[PDB]
Order: C-alpha cells, then sequence, then structure tokens
C-alpha cells in the first residue's frame, strides 16, 4: 500500500461537448487541480480524491470561460471546485476503473472512469515513484443542473479526457 | 462555394506522449483562420488553414513558453503553421483532406480524416455553415521537432480537429 500526491503539472481533466447538434465538438480543459491517491497492487484496491478549480477553466475562447462561471452555467461563485472521490478496481493485475462521484455544481452524482493505460516508473526529477494513467469518462451535464444549450439542440454528453501523474510521498 | 473558417470555433487541439507512456499532454491552438471551398456535386473541395504558434495552451504556462523557444517551434523564426490540401468524398459525404502541414518551417505530407461533417443554416448568422471533426496524426520529429526523443519521450502526435465554417 502507498500514497501518491497529483503533479498538478500533468493531471488535468480535458473535456469534448457538442455544439449545435452534431456541428462540432468543443474541446477544452481545466488548468488547476490537486488531491491524493491511494493504491494497494497487491489487495488489488486503492482509491482516489481530486478537486479540480472551475475558473481555471480553458475553452480557447476567453469570452466563453468567463461566460461559464455565471450563474447560466457553473455558478462558480457557489461553487468554485468539482470533486471527484472513487475506488480504484483491478481487473488482472491492473488498475482498469475507478467507481465513484463527482460533485459539481453542488450536485453529487455516480460517475466511473475508465482506466485506458496505467504506468509506473521512479520520476526522472524526485525520484520516488510516479503513477500516470490516461482515463475517459462520460455523463450527461444536465443531471448535475446545467442543462444550458439543451432548448437549442444541443447535446448533454459530456466526454472527460483525463490525465493524471501522482508522486509517492 | 466558399466558406471562412469561423475562429471562435475552429481549433486544432493535439495529444503528445510524456515519458514514453506515462501520461498524454493535451492542449489546443487557440488561434486560426482560413477558408474552405467544397463543390458537392463535383465531389471536391479545398481546405487552406494557418495557426499561431503562439496560441498554444497545455494548460501549463511554464511548457507554453517553452514551447515557443528554438528548443521546439521557434515562433520567432516560424510563428505559424500552415495546412493545405484537397478534400476526397466517400460519395456523397467529404471523408478526408489529403495536403500538406507546414510546421517549423517544414513541410510534409498529411491527411486528415473527417469523422463528422455537417450542414446547416446558421443560427445568428443567417448563411451555411458547415462544421467537421477530423483526426490526424504525425511524428514530429519530421518536422524537426525531435525534444524528449533522446529520453525515451515518443513522437506520435495526434491532431484533433474541430472546425466551423461559415459561407460567404
Ligand atoms: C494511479 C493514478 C495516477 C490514479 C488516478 C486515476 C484517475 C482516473 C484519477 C482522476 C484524476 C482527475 C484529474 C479527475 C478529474 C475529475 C473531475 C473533478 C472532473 C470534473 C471535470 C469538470 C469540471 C467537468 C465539467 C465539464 C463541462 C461541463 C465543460 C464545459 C463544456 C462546454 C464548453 C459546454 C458548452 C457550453 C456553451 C454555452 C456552448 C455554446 O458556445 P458559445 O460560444 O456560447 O456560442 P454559440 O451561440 O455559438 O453556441
Ligand atoms: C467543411 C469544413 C469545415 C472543412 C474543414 C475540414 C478540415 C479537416 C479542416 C482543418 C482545420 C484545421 C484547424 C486544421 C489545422 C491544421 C494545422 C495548421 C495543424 C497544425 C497544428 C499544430 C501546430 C500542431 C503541433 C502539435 C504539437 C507538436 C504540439 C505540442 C505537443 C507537446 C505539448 C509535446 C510535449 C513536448 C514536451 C517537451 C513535453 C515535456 O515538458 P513537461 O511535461 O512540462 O516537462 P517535465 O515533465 O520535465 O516538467
Amino acid at each position: 500500500s502507498a500514497t501518491y500526491q497529483f503533479d498538478p503539472s500533468h493531471t488535468y481533466p480535458s473535456f469534448e461537448a457538442d455544439h449545435f447538434g452534431g456541428l462540432s465538438v468543443w474541446r477544452g480543459k481545466f488548468d488547476k487541480s490537486s488531491g491524493t491517491v491511494t493504491l494497494d497492487r497487491a489487495a488489488k484496491t486503492g482509491t482516489v480524491d481530486v478537486t479540480t478549480d472551475i475558473a481555471s477553466i480553458h475553452t480557447g475562447s476567453a469570452k466563453l470561460d468567463e461566460h461559464l462561471q455565471t450563474a447560466e452555467f457553473f455558478d462558480a461563485a457557489k461553487f468554485p471546485q468539482a470533486n471527484y472521490k472513487g475506488t480504484i478496481k483491478f481487473d488482472g493485475d491492473k488498475p482498469v476503473s475507478v467507481v465513484g462521484n463527482l460533485t459539481l455544481h453542488g450536485v453529487t452524482k455516480p460517475l466511473t472512469l475508465k482506466i485506458d493505460s496505467f504506468k509506473c516508473m521512479p520520476h526522472p526529477m524526485l525520484k520516488r515513484e510516479v503513477c500516470g494513467v490516461d482515463a475517459v469518462g462520460e455523463f450527461s451535464r444536465d443531471d448535475f443542473g446545467l442543462d444550458y444549450g439543451k432548448q437549442y439542440g444541443f447535446k448533454m454528453k459530456t466526454k472527460l479526457l483525463i490525465t493524471a501523474e501522482a508522486v509517492k510521498q
């Protein structure tokens, strides 16, 4: 069993969201995350606790970024952070998913992240073990009270593409 | 027909390796512009697009600035990347763009696969808008961008392209 702290400079949730009913895909990410992983490879368990600052969104449009902070969408004044906690599941000898709960826009809903890749190595600078993952999830944003655009043909399905690296304490 | 890219819905996003599979860097370039031609009867069309290197966003300001330097893109020398290509149709629908990318002053062949294509009247502008999601992949060392190669970094770089163009 081991405890690791996410390296913010290599931990980001990226997303994909719909524009105009399939016209194109909005892609972007949140720049500021932090948290902790625990992993016990021999017991085939582990956990994640991660927090993302909503104000750190980047869409490519500074105007959209600022607009999404308002009460029409994230209401970042009331809910500055999103938080995910979950239990790591293994399939064979490697982690394969995290089953847990996301709190976004003040609302808590189930969310499972599938782990597409997992690697551990000695960190080229800090020396201690660093574990890294690529993971994916999807949710319907209206389940978190985020239904803007629904009345105009926008699809609520939101994809998450997660980069994370965590360094053993 | 001729269409101008709407910069606010046109972005090349990317995926790149970190430490030989440790994780995936994701980001995008925020500023692009250009033009599409489409003759859907004749089943042909073209793309001409330019992206500003200084518009890169990776989530890490330190990395964004390091990428500008002569160690990587050398934006003082080469501020823009430019892609031109010919649209191919798989019948009625565009399916790919076959062309050339100029990146870091080097021109190489690059094919973009079109995963989705839709045209519709634009809500606000009241002219036709066409939109695509497209993908491509290249090896960055083919453009002289080999940083990290000595240290196990993979050179395969994926492009995930969002584009919307409004009919003139
Ligand atoms: C071993 C190890 C490393 C283990 C770890 C394992 C692991 C999997 C760890 C998890 C790590 C991490 C980082 C997890 C992240 C978890 C978190 C907190 C996730 C939540 C992320 C989050 C905040 C998601 C929100 C996503 C959303 C809803 C984004 C916004 C999408 C968006 C752009 C919607 C469109 C809105 C609008 C208004 C569009 C219209 O455009 P507009 O320009 O106005 O004009 P037009 O009129 O043309 O439409
Ligand atoms: C009808 C219609 C709409 C038709 C249109 C069809 C169509 C397909 C149109 C195309 C539209 C568009 C927008 C096309 C775009 C084409 C263009 C010009 C594409 C080029 C984009 C471009 C500039 C690509 C470059 C991508 C690259 C190489 C990005 C950087 C990758 C990167 C971050 C690599 C990592 C490098 C390093 C050094 C990482 C290590 O640093 P770090 O992790 O901080 O370090 P350490 O751990 O030590 O701290």
